[PDB]
């Protein structure tokens, strides 16, 4: 209780507790492949979330950071959750359009320099060099988007309207989240300073909590995740 | 030859080394693309161990964590080894019973929650919250045992009768040697430090020689690996 | 600019980020889904070497390690960019030869156990044990080799001639520049010290831009990346 954030963090935890339960008693029984693999991808995402927002909790996802002359706390911890549950939140999409086996390589590993480069930002004690990898980190991510976009247009022909209706959604809410997320960090204590780490965290745990659990909830209630079976 | 446990780290050492090159020559000439799989795997896992199990006789997998007042030995290596050979040890089981892939992954993701919230707790000097990682990584051990045990459900039907047999008995040997870890762990040096660190290491050496080459002697013995062909 | 290898962690740089521009402008438009996995596979791996060579040039990349009684700078960012770049080198000549799936397991595995016991190598602090590690590695090295040469045995049959033309110079392209890097980590700042770190960097700088753009550009100017189509 005596970083001001860690109500926040309380709370991430907690939800993601709940989220990762609730997905994991939705999915038992279902037999359909095609669905396990979405239960099993959508249910991993939450649960390592909620090991990682543990550690922040209990301070281990912490460190201290000089930059700027001063000892910066920063919370690791995120890079480590978002290393893993962004992609996979990535392989969902592509699953559900049936994504060319390339394109599934180009956005996991698009991901992999998104969240590595924004590592090293955030561990970088140089405090003009943190911006550097914060662009190139970015650049990563506008990639990521474009190709969420217009990288699947030869699926279009044969695509199930209830997985193309489930998969525009769950891609806006993908672009509209994630692309909040440079911005928080740009202003928060990894970037810029302007915004206290007490209200980052907050932020950043709406976003989390929404791109997991939000995005998990309306992908498994969706008929998209099964195959097209009489 | 200064910390007790090397002789455990030395033997455990060469064990590893003999079984990887046992595996290697054994497979040595396999033609059969689906015993290539289970060759390669197989293999796979010993190998790291030894490079594993050398780094903590070295001295290099070993580090001092303050914690209950104390600098503890926490040898960290093992954490590195079993990221990577508890999932491909799943792996083997997984492909002999041709389990779905959605199956496959919530393995590997709760293998990789398990390892990585174990490896968080060795390291956490808050006495107290080591065993709270304990408990969440048990959680992850005891979902995977689960799977092995109630996963395959739709499996049955196109089992062939070896496959059965040998899947049976590694699935056997792999609940009964996994589930001594977080025994293990709890009574030795990284939990209530009730079991010294040289007894720790031997009865580790013991599991991990057996999960390991044991395991795979019963596995590369099988007929099993091969595809059924004329 | 105050360490002399700057030079060529900036030129390393420049050219892997050039790199990694032309071939991502190079794919755009490819619809061939075979294509798409080598253009992906092939870009990602410059680009990933392009962030770990910044990482070098602004010194995130660069740690101080004592052995011999001195403080030896050891850039480890190199083992982060291998441990990625270098399976997928190799998955690119697997795609090619449309290796089984065993084979590539044991290629990507026995890659991961060269790049880790290196990067144990390069941080180990007792100084005759460095060269253990880079033993062990080489031995995981040369098995890759002896893969690359002998183990596509089956696939000879059903080779379309110019996939078999540039598998094999690749594959040439790949034992020579491979080999040299066990030659200069021994003989420079890592191993024995005889060359200076600068001329080190020149080395690995050379090496590297050859084994992933130099690659690249013969990969991706080949029609053997597109599946056969009338
Ligand atoms: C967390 C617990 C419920 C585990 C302990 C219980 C043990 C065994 C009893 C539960 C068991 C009956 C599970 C029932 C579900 C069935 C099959 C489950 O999973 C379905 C899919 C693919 O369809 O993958 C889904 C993928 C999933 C991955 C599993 C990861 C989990 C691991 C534990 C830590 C987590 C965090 C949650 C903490 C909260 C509090
Ligand atoms: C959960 C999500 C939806 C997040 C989405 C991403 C997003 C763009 C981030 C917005 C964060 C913001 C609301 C937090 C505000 C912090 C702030 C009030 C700090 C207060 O305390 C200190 C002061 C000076 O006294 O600094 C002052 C700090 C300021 C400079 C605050 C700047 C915030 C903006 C000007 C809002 C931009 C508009 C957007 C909605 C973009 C569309
Ligand atoms: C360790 C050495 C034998 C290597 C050095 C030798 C070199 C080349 C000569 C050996 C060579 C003829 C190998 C013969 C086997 C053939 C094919 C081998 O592998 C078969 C399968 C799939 O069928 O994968 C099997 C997967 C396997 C993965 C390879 C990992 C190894 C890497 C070296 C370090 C290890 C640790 C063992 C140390 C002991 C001492
Ligand atoms: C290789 C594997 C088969 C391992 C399987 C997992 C397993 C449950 C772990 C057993 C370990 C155990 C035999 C090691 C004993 C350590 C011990 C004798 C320490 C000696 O020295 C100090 C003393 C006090 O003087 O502490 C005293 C320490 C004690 C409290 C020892 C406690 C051990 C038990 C009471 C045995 C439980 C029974 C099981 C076989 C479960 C079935
Ligand atoms: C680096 C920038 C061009 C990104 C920013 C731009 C944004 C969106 C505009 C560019 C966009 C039109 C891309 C056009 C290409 C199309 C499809 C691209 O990729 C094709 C394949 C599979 O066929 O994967 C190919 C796999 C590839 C993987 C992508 C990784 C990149 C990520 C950014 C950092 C890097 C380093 C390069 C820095 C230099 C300077
Ligand atoms: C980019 C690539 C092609 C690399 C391929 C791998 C390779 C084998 C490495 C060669 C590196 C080499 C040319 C660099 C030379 C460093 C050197 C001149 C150091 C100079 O300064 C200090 C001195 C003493 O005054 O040490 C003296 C240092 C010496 C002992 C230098 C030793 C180099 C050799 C004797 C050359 C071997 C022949 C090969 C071409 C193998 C075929
Ligand atoms: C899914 C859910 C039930 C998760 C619920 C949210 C939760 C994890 C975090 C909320 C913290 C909360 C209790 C706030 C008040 C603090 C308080 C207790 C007293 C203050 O008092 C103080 C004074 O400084 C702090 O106490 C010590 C530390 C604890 C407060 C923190 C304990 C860790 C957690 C509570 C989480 C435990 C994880 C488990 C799910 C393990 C089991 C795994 C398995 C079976 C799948
Ligand atoms: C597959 C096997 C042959 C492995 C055999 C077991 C072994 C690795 C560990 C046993 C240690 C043992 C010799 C005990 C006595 C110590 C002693 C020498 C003297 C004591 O004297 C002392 C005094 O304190 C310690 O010596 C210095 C360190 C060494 C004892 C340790 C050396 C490392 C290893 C022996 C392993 C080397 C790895 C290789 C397989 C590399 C090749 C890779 C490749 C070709 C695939
Ligand atoms: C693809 C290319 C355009 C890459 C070009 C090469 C380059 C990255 C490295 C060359 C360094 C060079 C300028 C040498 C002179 C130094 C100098 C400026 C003055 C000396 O003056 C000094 C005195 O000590 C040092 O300056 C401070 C640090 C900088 C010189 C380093 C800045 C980092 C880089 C220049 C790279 C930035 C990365 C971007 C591509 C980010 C965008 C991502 C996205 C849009 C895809
Ligand atoms: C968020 C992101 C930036 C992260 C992206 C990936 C990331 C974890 C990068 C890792 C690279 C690297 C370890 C960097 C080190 C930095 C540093 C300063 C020191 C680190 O930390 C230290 C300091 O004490 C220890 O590291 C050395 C030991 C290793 C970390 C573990 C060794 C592993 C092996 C030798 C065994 C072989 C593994 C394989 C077989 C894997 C293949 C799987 C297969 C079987 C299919
Ligand atoms: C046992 C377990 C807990 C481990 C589970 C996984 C694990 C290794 C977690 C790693 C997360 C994270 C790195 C945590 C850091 C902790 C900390 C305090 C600091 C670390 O250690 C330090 C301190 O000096 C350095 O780290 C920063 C640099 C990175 C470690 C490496 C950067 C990698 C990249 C920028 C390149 C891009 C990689 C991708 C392209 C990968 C995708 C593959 C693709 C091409 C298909
Ligand atoms: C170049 C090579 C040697 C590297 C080869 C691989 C390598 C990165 C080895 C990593 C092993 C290990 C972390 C070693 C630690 C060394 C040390 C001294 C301390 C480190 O560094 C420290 C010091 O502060 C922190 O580490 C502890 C936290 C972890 C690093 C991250 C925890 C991750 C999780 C608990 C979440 C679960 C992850 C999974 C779900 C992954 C599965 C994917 C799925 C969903 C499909
Ligand atoms: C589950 C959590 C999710 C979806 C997190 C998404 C994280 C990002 C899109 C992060 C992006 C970043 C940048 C583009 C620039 C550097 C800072 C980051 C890593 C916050
Ligand atoms: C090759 C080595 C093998 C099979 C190792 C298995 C390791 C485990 C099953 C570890 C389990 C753990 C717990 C469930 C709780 C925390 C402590 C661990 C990581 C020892
Ligand atoms: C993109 C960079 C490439 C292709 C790098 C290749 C690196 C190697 C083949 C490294 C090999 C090593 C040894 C065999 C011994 C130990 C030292 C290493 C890691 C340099």
């Amino acid at each position: 209780t005596g970083r001001p954030e860690w109500i926040w963090l309380a709370l991430g935890t907690a939800l993601m507790g709940l989220g990762t339960l609730y997905f994991l008693v939705k999915g038992m029984g279902v037999s359909d492949p095609d669905a396990k693999k979405f239960y099993a991808i959508t249910t991993l995402v939450p649960a390592i979330a909620f090991t990682m927002y543990l550690s922040m909790l209990l301070g281990y996802g912490l460190t201290m950071v000089p930059f700027g002359g001063e000892q910066n706390p920063i919370y690791w911890a995120r890079y480590a959750d978002w290393l893993f549950t962004t992609p996979l939140l990535l392989l969902d999409l592509a699953l559900l359009v049936d994504a060319d086996q390339g394109t599934i390589l180009a956005l996991v590993g698009a991901d992999g320099i998104m969240i590595g480069t924004g590592l090293v930002g955030a561990l970088t004690k140089v405090y003009s060099y943190r911006f550097v990898w914060w662009a190139i980190s970015t650049a990563a991510m506008l990639y990521i988007l474009y190709v969420l976009f217009f990288g699947f247009t030869s699926k279009a022909e044969s695509m199930r309207p209830e997985v193309a209706s489930t998969f525009k959604v769950l891609r806006n809410v993908t672009v509209v989240l994630w692309s909040a997320y440079p911005v928080v960090w740009l202003i928060g204590s990894e970037g810029a300073g302007i915004v206290p780490l007490n209200i980052e965290t907050l932020l950043f745990m709406v976003l989390d909590v929404s791109a997991k659990v939000g995005f998990g909830l309306i992908l498994l209630r969706s008929r998209a995740i099964f195959g097209e079976a009489e």
